[PDB]
């Protein structure tokens, strides 16, 4: 059994291309998205880019500028999340957060752009940018409703918003990095389904930490779903979730997206990349 | 808004389609209304002008992207990309400049490098993204480039005017009342205006928008002859 690829070290050149980029000692704005960079951390979203790239047979050297822009968006959209590790606002002022978070999404852009130089052809580098766009806007999108969707009853409309949360946050990685590494269609719809299960899957892991809530007032009796629907405050809600195994019934929920998260790789050709894409379900 | 006309006639004016240069605008303007929902907070709701501003930057490269479905050659809406990125990061290196100016005097050159890169990409966003997706070559980009970055300046002083005039003020100020307009950044405003006024500050800045909007009208002469070329010069005149 003898793999025909190799399996690089894809971490560790993401790192060290970030911050490359923006080196210590950096000034002006560069200064406000190297804030916002580090500390590094581990960069799974930017990771899991060059893995669907070279997934389906693409270049790290496509691959690679389009993983430093898809840190940048997430970087910037974190950068403006917190005005709405010590905050970006609270160190430089909130106007500054504001230009530094455009910053990292306009260097978010740049980047990409920088993808028909190291080879990919235009037709692929404006898909690469129309893909970006459009998860970039389900990311905003489910924020924005988690405001007003807070402090009141929703299953579906959570599922909705955790998947334009967590799974387009993992689409915007895997469709740019399919879309880089020449996907056809089929290979990108099993993409984007990973992304959507995985992403649900990975939000209710944080919820389990909320589904739960909506699976243990779903089963209440009215009288305590009147409760429910009416909510110390945190404890009284975990009273309710444990007398109706909220916790439990959330942890078969992901457990079955996890599996349409492996069943959907299937269609990617065996790889080491396909292997490390599956293993990224696992707890 | 001279940005969405500023896109057109830029396009039409090196021989590009106009059925491109249209969703190119929505695109274009997308940009713009998202940058200055990000002014209003830095000066709806905090949340849904932050959110809602970045979605409309993604618009933007979206739509962008769309010209193609629209007939646009994909090798000039890649290049596009590239002018319209950095575009916006030349806001944003001046945008935080410009926080780090406030309360004190520097000098002229500053200033209009600072006005230039804030409010002149701000026109070459619509410039540039226009003539590369008409297809113009590297001289006439050039010429664009000079042309938003002259007239930025230009109509930024006719904003100041409404600062250069206090700046060019200070230069022509003896050090006694150098300083006095020195205190008057860290009534007020009364004050200023008569010393702007006592060393021709605001007579001395409108030569320095003339002198712009010159720059602007001779980098206009390296593009053929049209009517779109006409009406570019058209927006150097102020009543435009």
């Amino acid at each position: 059994d003898v793999p025909q690829v190799a399996d690089p070290e894809v971490a560790a050149m993401v790192r060290a291309e970030v911050e490359g980029r923006w080196p210590l000692g950096v000034s002006g704005l560069d200064e406000v998205v190297r804030y916002g960079l580090v500390p590094f951390g581990k960069m799974m979203g930017p990771w899991l880019l060059i893995r669907s790239a070279l997934a389906v047979g693409g270049d790290i050297a496509t691959a690679l500028p389009a993983a430093v822009a898809l840190e940048c968006v997430q970087v910037g959209a974190m950068m403006h999340d917190d005005i709405i590790k010590p905050a970006a606002h609270t160190v430089f002022g909130e106007p500054t957060a504001i230009v530094g978070g455009d910053g990292l999404f306009f260097h978010g852009f740049a980047a990409l752009s920088e993808c028909r130089e190291a080879g990919a052809p235009a037709e692929r580098v404006a898909q690469a940018f129309t893909v970006l766009s459009r998860a970039g806007l389900r990311i905003g999108s489910a924020a924005l409703r988690e405001i007003r969707m807070s402090r009141e009853i929703c299953v579906q409309d959570y599922l909705d918003m955790i998947a334009d949360k967590s799974g387009a946050l993992l689409w915007m990685a895997c469709g740019v990095g399919g879309t880089l590494g020449g996907a056809d269609e089929a290979a990108l719809k099993a993409l984007s389904q990973y992304s959507d299960q995985l992403g649900i899957a990975y939000q209710i892991r944080d919820d389990l930490m909320t589904l739960p809530v909506l699976l243990a007032h779903e089963r209440a009796p009215r009288e305590q779903q009147l409760r429910i629907e009416r909510l110390e405050r945190y404890k009284a809600m975990a009273d309710l979730v444990g007398a109706y195994d909220g916790a439990q019934a959330a942890r078969e929920v992901s457990h079955r997206h996890v599996q349409l998260a492996t069943r959907a790789l299937q269609t990617l050709p065996p790889s080491p990349h396909r292997d490390a894409l599956e293993d990224l379900t696992v707890p």
